[PDB]
RNA sequence: AAGGGGACCAGCCUAAACCGUCCGGCUUGUCCGGGCGGGGUCGUGGGGCCCUCGGACCGAAUCCCCAGCCUAGCCGAAG
């Protein structure tokens, strides 16, 4: 059963990652605890726009300095 | 049971794609979800979206009116 990962999980996988575990332990653990949740495809999605939002930040700001040695340097 | 002969005769509405809107969530949106509206409905496959071209008739199973019918009656020949 495959479940994205909520946090860090030993020996099991990294936060916001897609791993496959027994129902049991997905439905009678994992899910009651809010350490993960079902890879359906609507929360497929979200974590899609998640890795993509945080990603779009991310090299935006590798941008707003790059630019800002472009000032200085110079 | 098919098929043949007859009775009757009538076909429609959705879900999804996609578009819009309100609401809710927390893991802030190019988000996910729920309501509502639009769109769509099919087997020669159909639909959606994107180009090109083209730009009145049909019509209810709903509603309204009416004929007709029912729920009392009445006229009715000649010892
Ligand atoms: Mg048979
Ligand atoms: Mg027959
Ligand atoms: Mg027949
Ligand atoms: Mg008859
Ligand atoms: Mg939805
Ligand atoms: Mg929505
Ligand atoms: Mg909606
Ligand atoms: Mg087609
Ligand atoms: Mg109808
Ligand atoms: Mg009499
Ligand atoms: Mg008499």
């Amino acid at each position: 059963m495959k479940v994205i990962l909520l946090e860090p999980l030993e020996n099991l996988g990294d936060v916001g990652q897609v791993v496959d575990v027994k129902p049991g332990y997905a439905r009678n653990y994992l899910l009651p605890r809010g350490l993960a949740v079902l890879a359906t495809e609507s929360n497929l999605k979200a974590l899609e726009a998640r890795i993509r939002a945080q990603a779009k930040r991310l090299a935006e700001r590798k941008a707003e300095a790059e630019r800002l040695k472009e000032i200085l340097e110079n």
